[PDB]
C-alpha cells in the first residue's frame, strides 16, 4: 500500500513497484547511470507485517541488469526499508556485482546508498 | 545453467534456488544464524545471458525474515556471481537491513560475505 | 589542500582533522551516536597529488572506540572523497566492526553512509 | 604484540605493521592486485585493551594509493578483528574509494573481503 508506487532516486532513476500480499515486491527499475536503457525486471520482498513502534519496513529488491537491449553482465541488489509519514522515503545501501573472472573477482563489487522519494524530478 | 539446486554457506545455511529461463531465482533460505527458523522464501535475478569469456554469472537475491512461525523485522539481500567448474560455487557479498526508528537508522546495517558450494562445510 | 578543519556529519558528530604534507590525515572525532562520548584519536590517509580533472581526493580514516573514558570494542573507517567547492563535501562510506565471538563474526560489521559539510545540519 | 608482524591476505598482498602503545598501526602495504606497485604508507588504529571473553580485537587502517612510483587516485580502508590462537587471523571488510566527478559518483567505491594470515604464500 505505501510501498506500492513509483519511486525516484537521487540519480533520476525510476523505481515502479507493486508490494503484494505474499510479500514480493515485483515491478521495473529504470537507471539514470550506468551501463542501462529503458526499464528491466524487479523482484524482491518487504515485511509484510512491520512493527508498530516506529521502526521502518525492511525490504530489498534485484535488478539484474539484462533486457531486450543490452546486458550489462551485472546485478544490483537495495536492502533498506520503507519510512511513512509527511514525505514517505525508501532509504538503501546496495551491491552491485559485475560478472568476473577469477584474477578480478576482487573487484567485482561496487557500493551505495540510494534513497527514493515519490518526487518526481524536474 | 548450473545454479539450480541446494547450496550450502560458510555459516552451514541452506540455499534452495532454482534459476528459471525468464532470468528468475526462486526458493527458500534456511539460516543457521541469527532470528530465523525454518524456511524462508526468496526471489531474485540472474543474468539468463551471461558472457562467454569465463566471467562469472552475476545474481542477486532477497529474503525478508518472516514466515508463519516469526517475523524479525529484517530483510537480507545478496548481491554476487555463480562461477562453475568441478568446484562450483556462488560467492556474495550481503546487506541486511532491520527495520529501524530514526534513532537507530545509522546502525540499521549489517555487511557480510557469504561462499556457497554445493558441499557442506 | 581544503580538508584540513573542522566538519560535521548528518548525524552532528564532528570531525577534526589535519591534512598533512606527507599525505597523512590527523585528528580527533567525536560521534553524536553509538557508545561513544567525547574525543578519539583519528588517523588516516590521503591523496596528496589528487587528479586535476575534476575528480576528487580518496581519502580514509579509522577510529578505534577507546579513549580514557570508555572503550567499546569497536573500530570504524571511512572511506570517500573531499569534493571542494562552494558546498565543499568528504562523502564517505564506513564500516564499523565490533570485537566478536566467531559464533556471533557474522553479525560484527555494520555499514552506513556520513557526508560531511563544513555547516552543521 | 599479536597484531605486529607480517600478513598476507588471499590475494597474496603483503601487509608488515607495528601495533604501538598508543593505539596505533603503522607500516606498509603491497597489493599484489591492482593499480598498484611496491609498497605504500598505511596508518590505523586498533582497541588496545580488548575484551577477554573470547572476542577478536577490533582494528582498521587506511592506505592511500600513491608512492613514488604509482598515484591510482583511490584509498581502501580495511576494518575488521584480529583473532588470536593457532592460526592467527585478521579478517577485515573493505571500501576502497576512486577520485570521481559527480556524475561519477555512484560508482565510486568497491566493497571486498579480505583474510590475513602469517602464512607466506608459495
Ligand atoms: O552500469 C551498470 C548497470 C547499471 C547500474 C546502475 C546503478 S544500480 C546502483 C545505482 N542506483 C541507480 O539508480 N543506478 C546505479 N553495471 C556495471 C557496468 C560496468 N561499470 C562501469 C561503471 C562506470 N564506467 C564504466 C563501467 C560498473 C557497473
Ligand atoms: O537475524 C536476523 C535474521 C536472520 C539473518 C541471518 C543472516 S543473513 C546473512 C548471513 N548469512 C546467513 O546464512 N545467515 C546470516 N535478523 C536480525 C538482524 C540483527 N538484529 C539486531 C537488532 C538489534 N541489535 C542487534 C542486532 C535484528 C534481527
Ligand atoms: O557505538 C559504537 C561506537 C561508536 C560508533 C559511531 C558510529 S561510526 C559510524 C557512524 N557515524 C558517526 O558519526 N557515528 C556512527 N560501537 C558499537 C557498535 C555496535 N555494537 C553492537 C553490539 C551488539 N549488538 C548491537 C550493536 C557494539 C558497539
Ligand atoms: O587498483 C587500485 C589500487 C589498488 C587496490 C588494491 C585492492 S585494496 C582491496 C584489495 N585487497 C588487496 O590486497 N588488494 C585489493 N585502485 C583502483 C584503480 C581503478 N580500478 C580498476 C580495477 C580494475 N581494472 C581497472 C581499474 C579500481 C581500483
Amino acid at each position: 500500500a505505501g510501498i506500492t508506487g513509483t519511486w525516484y532516486n537521487q540519480l533520476g532513476s525510476t523505481f515502479i513497484v507493486t508490494a503484494g500480499a505474499d510479500g514480493a515486491l515485483t515491478g521495473t527499475y529504470e537507471s539514470a547511470a550506468g551501463k542501462a536503457e529503458s526499464r528491466y525486471v524487479l523482484t524482491g520482498r518487504y515485511d509484510s507485517a512491520p512493527a508498530t513502534d516506529g521502526s521502518g519496513t525492511a525490504l530489498g529488491w534485484t535488478v539484474a541488469w539484462k533486457n531486450n537491449y543490452r546486458n550489462a553482465h551485472s546485478a544490483t541488489t537495495w536492502s533498506g526499508q520503507y519510512v511513512g509519514g509527511a514525505e514517505a522515503r525508501i532509504n538503501t545501501q546496495w551491491l552491485l556485482t559485475m560478472g568476473a573472472t577469477e584474477a578480478n573477482g576482487w573487484a567485482s563489487t561496487l557500493v551505495g546508498h540510494d534513497t527514493f522519494t515519490k518526487v518526481k524530478p524536474s
